[PDB]
């Protein structure tokens, strides 16, 4: 598993209120957050299944 899926999300300093998904290493599972649209890091992904789909596996 990608390292980068165990990292908390990470919401930058932007201002934009967009709904994205991290994957939750703690829960093994896909939750939202809010993200501000610069300076994303890897555990951001567009969807509960994108976020599953990179990081569900061992």
């Amino acid at each position: 598993r990608p390292a980068f899926c165990l990292e908390p999300p990470y919401a930058g300093p932007g201002k934009a209120r967009i709904i994205r998904y991290f994957y939750n290493a703690a829960a093994g599972a896909a939750q939202a957050f809010v993200y501000g649209g610069v300076r994303a890091k890897r555990n951001n992904f567009a969807s509960a299944a994108d976020a599953l789909a990179a990081c569900a596996a061992a």
